[PDB]
This record gives C-alpha cells, sequence and structure tokens, in this order.
C-alpha cells in the first residue's frame, strides 16, 4: 500500500484521536479530513482498532532517528538522554501524534485490540546511552543504567500525565524542567 | 447516616472497583458483598457515581493521620516525606482502597461525575514537610519545596502506574526503591 496514503491517514487519525479520544473518533471523520472515501481508509486499516494500533506504533517510531541526530549534535551519552526527554516534552505539548499515542494508551483497557506494550520501547531506548554514560564515567557510582532508564521513563510519564490531567499540558515544560533538574543531578557523576 | 454502615459499603465498593473497574462494578454486587439490600446501599449512595466519588475521597483520607504518626516515630521532615511515599507504595501493592481510588481516577474521563481532582491533595500534603526540611537545612540549596512536591508526586504516580500496567504492581516495591534512591539523593542537603 502507498506510504503517502498511509501517512495521510495516520496524520488525520492522530489529530482526531488526540482531540476526541478513541470513542469520539470515527473512520468516517478520518476519511473526511483526508478527502478520501470510507472505503479507501478501510482498504488501509480494515478496523478502527487497526488504525489505533498503527497510531500507537507510529508515536514510538521517530525516536531512534532522533537519538542518532542528537549524537551528531555533539551531545555526550548522558546529555543525549536529557535531550531526548526534552524533545519528548515538546512533542507532548505540540504534536498530535504524541498526544494520540498517549491518549490511546491511557484508554488501553477499553480498546478491543492488543496495542503495543507501553513504556518498554522508551525504557530500552534510553538504557543504551545510559550504559554508554556508565562506561564513559559520566554516571554516579552505584547507579545502574537499567534502573535509571526505568526511573526516568516512569517519572517522565507521570509528569506529562499529571500536566495533561490538570492543565492540558499547558505547564509541561516547566514541570519537566524542575523534574529534570532533580533526576539528572542524581545521575551525573 | 451510620458510619459503621458507610464504612462497610465503602470497603466492599473498594474491593469491587479495584477488582473490576467502574463499569464491571454494580451496586447490586456491592449490596451482596455486605449482606444488605440494594435499597440500603442506595439510601447511603443514591447513585453509582456518588459511590465512586466517596471511594476516591476515602483513598486520600488516611494520609494526614499517617503523616502525624510518622513524625511521632521520630522521622525528620525530609525522612517523613520518604516514609509517606514508602507507605503509599505498600498501600498500592496491598490495599483495595488505594487500588480503587487510582483505578477510578484513571477511568476519570468516562465516569459521569466530578471526581476529586487528582494529585493536588498529595502535592499539598508533601509540600509542608518539604518546607520544614528547607527551614531545617535538610534540603539541597536551590531546591524549591513546592517544586520538589510536584516532582515527587508526579514521579511516584508514574512509577506505580507503569508497575500496574505492565506487572499488576508485582514489582512496585523494587521500582519505588530505585526511584526513591535517585530522587532523595537529589533532595538531601
Amino acid at each position: 500500500r502507498s506510504i503517502k496514503t498511509r501517512a495521510q491517514i495516520l496524520e488525520a487519525a492522530s489529530e482526531i484521536f488526540a482531540s476526541r479520544g478513541y470513542r469520539g473518533a470515527s473512520v468516517k471523520d478520518v476519511a473526511e479530513r483526508v478527502g478520501m472515501t470510507k472505503g479507501a481508509v478501510y482498504f488501509h486499516f480494515p478496523s478502527k482498532e487497526s488504525l489505533a494500533i498503527a497510531v500507537v506504533e507510529e508515536h514510538y517510531a521517530r525516536w531512534p532517528a532522533a537519538m542518532e541526530e542528537i549524537r551528531i549534535q555533539g551531545f555526550t551519552p548522558l546529555e543525549t538522554v536529557e535531550e531526548m526527554l526534552h524533545r519528548a516534552a515538546q512533542a507532548f505539548r505540540d504534536d498530535p501524534v504524541m498526544q494520540a499515542g498517549a491518549r490511546l494508551q491511557s484508554e488501553r483497557a477499553s480498546i478491543d485490540a492488543e496495542l503495543p506494550l507501553p513504556y518498554v520501547d522508551w525504557t530500552h531506548l534510553l538504557e543504551v546511552p545510559l550504559q554508554d554514560a556508565r562506561e564513559a564515567g559520566q554516571l554516579r557510582a552505584g547507579v545502574d543504567p537499567a534502573a535509571a532508564a526505568r526511573s526516568l521513563v516512569a517519572a517522565f510519564f507521570g509528569m506529562q500525565h499529571v500536566s495533561d490531567n490538570l492543565h492540558q499540558r499547558a505547564d509541561i515544560m516547566e514541570r519537566w524542567q524542575e523534574l529534570r533538574e532533580l533526576m539528572f543531578f542524581a545521575l551525573r557523576a
């Protein structure tokens, strides 16, 4: 199937899923947003569930490329972890793909399909530069990179989730900054 | 209305809400668990929504008393914060009242009633001993007690939520320990 067409549908679906959640979203409204028939959307995503799965997978997909870009910007392994989470905070503030993936994952119990497991992709992703930081002497003695990865992913998720629940992520950058300062003070050698 | 009767109903409702969530719970099943008629439960909670609100309020209610008890155990203000969160981790592992309050709050978007605002009660609760820690010189210079309270509540929530989603809180004490070590390393003077 056409990558152009799939990307169009996924962008519209992310806007609608982020704005309305799973139940308020309809394949009919996705089709209208992209100027396609219902049948053209079902050809690519035969069910609303398959569309939700695809949106969730897509909101994890850009991050390995982002981590390579950050290393080319000259950041150390430990700084790379910090910059990844900063970009993620910005994406939660601004990007319907990120907002939709997290909203669908929060509605996980009531979507009748196996969504990708949450948290594990980011945990594994950050463990590698944390391990590189350990090998370079950049991590405080006694800090286990795998534990640091779990703690960062959990704390970041909590921060952005609280910010969404109480303030629609209006304050997310200020909440991340204060949490970031604490956590990275505790990680740096 | 009788406090004995309300407590009985709230204990049964917490077990059923934690086990099944809001939709799977029924006033009928709550009544059966306590050996009361449906009408006796509706006399005390006229709607399923009013029962959910009460369960959420109750899962916040024990914590001021717990904080006073911890101070009598001889803990400093900063240690009191650590011990409060440790007790909360244990409660999330073991206590249907805590599990039900958090499950209802996660199902917040799809319960047709104004539940208590999440996170704010714990944030305000921990800010007071954090401020006492600041005044006693127990907090690292530059750490704002209100920022520390927000960061701890967000990170703790995230940790327990990840543990519930992926492992049904089986590993919650090990996940809290590793997060606790980082965060309190960064808070202590």
